């Protein structure tokens, strides 16, 4: 019982990994060929499921690629594709044939417009692609998740004041700190929405939740004394709201256009919970459920029932109070510009 | 000086052989050269020529029955050297070649092509736009334009997550989607993104017009939904309010490498949605500001609902949108139904 693998990754020592590879392919009698053209790299592979994905988790971890994206995964085959190839590799740069000039620069189009595209993709779906699971079939179910929202303090008037290159340095530099944080600590990026940031966490990531909001808000901290007071990070604050519940978890839209959604009440409570942040001391908060998602001691502070748009408890961390004032910001960032 | 682009399509021998007839007769007399390959039905045509030559035929090319679902991925121009100078119009059949050297090439050829199939999907579509323009979306830089922010949402849409069994509140958002994105592309409108129950748009300073016909367009095919369904369908109770505003917003694409995102920035983008809320208050459907009544040409019966607080803004609508159902008797009337 074998399966077959293809990936694409990001760039004579590659003579030196062919060779390696037909050493060890024989004693895993794993077939298939490496290609490549233009620093990509393209492998099948092929063998009992066992050696198979013994070996992809090697060239994982491998030094020399990266950006590894796994596009099918093939299982219970019939016939080998190669079956006399230990391990192939096919140089295509070199090859000046003029029957496979044409295929060879569609290769390289598809591939290139191919890798441009996974950037914008939601991580889950990136997720399910590398999994060999078809994204547009996968059925929504039901899940319990904790939701994520964090947007930019007072961005309202920093659109006004600044020009737009600042502006986007500022949402950028935003979204890069939030991604590498989340991700970091297993949390799946939903979409930016505006200068909304919104995230989910399965119901045992109650602890990586609130250490990522916590890690969000350090890291900016670092950030606006790191800079000049001219440069425009010298402005950005966060907040950030969490919530628990179940939510409808899966892929909407029409063939036209297609997304990854998440659909509950919970997403609503996490955006209100977030704006509320504004008029408490404190950068984070989150509902009771959130808080019983949490295995380790926290110092928990609670600051009464809100009416959100019947009233939730609404609670934080000590970690996370604001040593600044909300409208001392406001007024430190309109006159900071004026 | 010449141009050259590179598209993928959908198929919708002889009959396939026939357009190699037609095709080289035409590209030598208008000094055009190319390739037009196809494997398991998909069209891939590398073109070459003076641009003159080549805008008037991708025109045709694209209004073409045969095919379906064209992109084009690469646009070259002031290109010296012809990549094929020897074929006006060559014809290569992959899923009838079995070299054994060019087998990697074609099977990574069709998988790649497949998932890139996949990922258009889930594109937006402004990045599309410029990907069809030949234009890398990575390297544009966000500009501060003039748009007409769209927003709707599904009425009531917290009743309907409670009662409905999993898999049917599925269906009625997909069926919402998919008619605002089969409208508002028909318009000439963008669809940004989904927020949840949420479709959010955009139209040019010049589609005033075209954005009021979407917005009744939707409530009208809505309408028309409810009552070609059964009682019992869960699409009989599947209602819309749409809000439209006016302004400057950044739009660009922004992220990290990780990961990449087309979003619109802007005071407007918060107006609009205040709007498509102020709705179920309203005995209209629909709610723009007074800026997107300023880009309509068409003579519209505007009605005015007064300032609202958001400094306040004045409220307009069009007498189409009457809704011709209390709000407050149907969020009543969905939860009796399912219960
Ligand atoms: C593009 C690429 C292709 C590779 N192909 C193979 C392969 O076909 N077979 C294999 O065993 N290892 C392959 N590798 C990875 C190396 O085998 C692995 O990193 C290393 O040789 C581990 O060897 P070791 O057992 O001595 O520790 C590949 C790595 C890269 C980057
Ligand atoms: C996939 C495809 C590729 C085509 N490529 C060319 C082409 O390269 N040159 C050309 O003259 N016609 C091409 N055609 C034909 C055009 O679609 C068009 O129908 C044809 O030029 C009709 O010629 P007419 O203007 O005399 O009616 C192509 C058609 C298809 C379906």
């Amino acid at each position: 019982m074998m399966k077959r693998l293809v990936y694409i990754s990001k760039i004579e020592e590659i003579q030196r990994i062919g060779k390696v590879s037909i050493k060890n392919n024989q004693r895993d009698n794993i077939t298939g060929v490496l290609l490549y053209l233009q620093g990509l790299f393209f492998q099948i592979l092929e063998g009992e499921n066992e050696k198979v994905d013994k070996l992809y988790k090697k060239i994982l971890v491998d030094d020399r690629h990266t950006n590894i994206l796994c596009l099918k995964t093939e299982y219970d085959i019939t016939d080998r594709m190669f079956p006399n190839w230990a391990m192939k590799t096919i140089n295509l740069n070199e090859n000046s044939e003029l029957m496979i000039q044409p295929i060879k620069s569609l290769l390289q189009t598809i591939t290139q417009s191919h890798r441009v595209l996974e950037k914008y993709m939601p991580a889950r779906v990136i997720y399910l692609i590398n999994q060999g699971i078809n994204p547009l079939t996968v059925e929504p179910q039901l899940v319990e998740k904790i939701i994520f929202f964090s947007d930019i303090l007072a961005f309202s008037t920093l659109t006004e004041k600044l020009p737009v290159n600042e502006v986007v340095i500022l949402v950028n530099r935003y979204f890069s700190i939030c991604t590498r944080i989340i991700s970091a600590y297993g949390g799946e990026v939903t979409k930016f929405i505006g200068d909304c940031v919104m995230a989910s966490f399965t119901k045992e990531q109650g602890d990586a939740a609130i250490r990522t909001s916590l890690d969000i808000i350090s890291e900016l901290k670092q950030l606006r004394h790191h800079v000049e007071a001219t440069n425009p990070l010298h402005l950005l604050y966060t907040g950030i709201g969490l919530s628990y519940g179940h939510v409808i978890e899966g892929n909407m839209g029409s063939s036209l256009k297609m997304d990854h959604t998440l659909l509950g009440d919970a997403v609503n409570v996490a955006a209100r919970l977030e704006a509320l942040t504004r008029q408490l001391p404190y950068a984070l908060a989150f509902t009771a459920g959130v808080k019983k998602c949490c295995q380790a001691q926290w110092t928990f502070i609670n600051l009464g029932a809100h009416q959100v748009k019947e009233a939730i408890e609404v609670y934080t961390v000590n970690e996370a109070q604001k040593y600044y004032d909300t409208l001392q910001i406001t007024q430190l960032i309109r006159q900071t510009l004026e």
